[PDB]
């Protein structure tokens, strides 16, 4: 995929507190990443696609091949097993820990890239657009 390739500006999210606490971030964490105004920053050469988030808050990278599960560290340390494909031009990544599972579908609408992450119940979206 690479309809996605650029670098992206958080401009709005909804419920993403509700969707940190349904994860277990802790109080701290949240405050400081629910303020936060990352950059996302995409790239793609050949089967590898890169994304980078940069924040005052923290800085993450993952590289990984569509199909092809890894292991991550969050910026919420926690370690999961994310495996990413591209269903229907939508970037699915699901994080895999303590039997617990969450999905962040990042997807192109309009001029704009938007973040669907579900817990549980709970559901947060958040919209980037180009910088
Ligand atoms: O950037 C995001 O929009 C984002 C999207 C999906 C899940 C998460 C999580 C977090 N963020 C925000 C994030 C990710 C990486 C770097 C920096 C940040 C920041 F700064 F908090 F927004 C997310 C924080 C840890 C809980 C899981």
């Amino acid at each position: 995929c690479d309809a996605f390739v650029g670098t992206w500006k958080l401009v709005s999210s909804e419920n993403f507190d509700d969707y940190m606490k349904e994860v277990g971030v802790g109080f701290a964490t949240r405050k400081v990443a629910g303020m936060a105004k990352p950059n996302m920053i995409i790239s793609v050469n050949g089967d590898v696609i890169t994304i980078k988030s940069e924040s005052t808050f923290k800085n993450t990278e993952i590289s990984f091949i569509l199909g092809q599960e890894f292991d991550e560290v969050t910026a919420d340390d926690r370690k999961v097993k994310s495996t990413i494909t591209l269903d229907g031009g939508v970037l699915v990544h699901v994080q895999k820990w303590d039997g617990k599972s969450t999905t962040i579908k990042r997807k192109r609408e309009d001029d704009k890239l938007v973040v669907e992450c579900v817990m549980k119940g709970v559901t947060s979206t958040r919209v980037y657009e180009r910088a």
